[PDB]
């Protein structure tokens, strides 16, 4: 990671919190191309001091996203580890997390918009699968909207996938259960089962979110009931807009070996 000075970072408004983290919009003062000085908008992710013992995993997650370069992956700019802080410095995506956007703009998102976003997410995941690189936390809140759809110019929306955060392989069990049905059944049974097939399952859950206007599946179930949901081998209900329900259920296969490749997922999406 590139090291960024604390004095070059300005923390501004809170964007909420993640698991053991707080997130802010900020500004990074930097020398850019041609030596020009810039004050660049950045996403600042801060590991809670009380959870400093996760620092390794915290940075490993981000390092995953910098292992490769791709148009659908959020950029890491660097880290600030001055003093008692563990800070990730990332690209700031103008329109933010997709679940919030879906909840706010549900009354004007149609099947074509959803198909474009689904195809872009699948393209990103196909890139990761070809590189045998596990993401491990695919979900709508980790999809960021770079550009809105502009039908006046035919321009489709454009999204990127953000870093997965601290890995489910080290998180407490109660958090994993709260993350049902994004965390697949085999990872509830054993978080060390994290594998490429994990991201196919979570991709299914994320499509469900995209089709459900930002609703969270199984939100009315407490952790014990989410566990039993897996134990009874239930599937998610079809969204009212049911165009992707079969793909959702095919990806959310309780047999990890049977989940379709992302190449096959993309072929399916292109057939609609
Ligand atoms: O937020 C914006 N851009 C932006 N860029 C990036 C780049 C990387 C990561 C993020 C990001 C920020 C926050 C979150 C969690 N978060 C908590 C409250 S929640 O309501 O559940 C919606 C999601 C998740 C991802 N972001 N976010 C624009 C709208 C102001």
């Amino acid at each position: 990671f590139h090291k960024i000075r604390n004095e070059d970072l300005i923390f501004n408004e809170s964007l909420g919190q993640g698991t053991f983290t707080k997130i802010f919009k900020g500004v990074r003062r930097e020398v850019g191309d041609y030596g020009q000085l810039h004050e660049t908008e950045v996403l600042l992710k801060v590991l809670d001091k009380a959870h400093r013992n996760y620092s390794e995993s915290f940075f490993e997650a981000a390092s995953m996203m910098s292992k490769l370069s791709h148009k659908h992956l959020v950029l890491n700019y660097g880290v600030c580890v001055c003093g008692d802080e563990n800070i990730l410095v990332q690209e700031f995506v103008k329109f933010g997390s997709l679940d919030t956007y879906l909840k706010k703009n549900k009354n004007c998102i149609n099947i074509l918009w959803k198909l474009e976003v689904a195809k872009q997410l699948a393209a990103a995941m196909h890139f990761l699968e070809e590189n045998t690189l596990i993401h491990g936390n695919v979900c709508a809140k980790n999809i960021l909207l770079i550009r809105e759809e502009d039908r006046k110019t035919g321009n489709p929306p454009f999204i990127k996938l953000s870093d997965p955060g601290i890995s489910i392989t080290v998180l407490p069990k109660d958090i994993l259960q709260e993350r049902i049905p994004w965390v697949p059944p085999e990872c509830i049974e054993n978080p060390k089962n994290l594998n490429l097939a994990t991201d196919k399952w979570s991709f299914g859950t994320t499509l469900w979110e995209i089709c459900s206007g930002g609703d969270k599946p199984l939100s009315a179930l407490d952790s014990q009931r989410k566990l039993q949901f897996y134990e009874d081998r239930h599937q998610l209900p079809a969204p009212k807009a049911a165009e992707l329900a079969n793909l959702i259920n095919n990806c959310m296969d309780y047999e990890p070996d049977h989940r379709p490749s992302f190449r096959a997922i993309i072929r399916d999406l292109n057939s609609l």
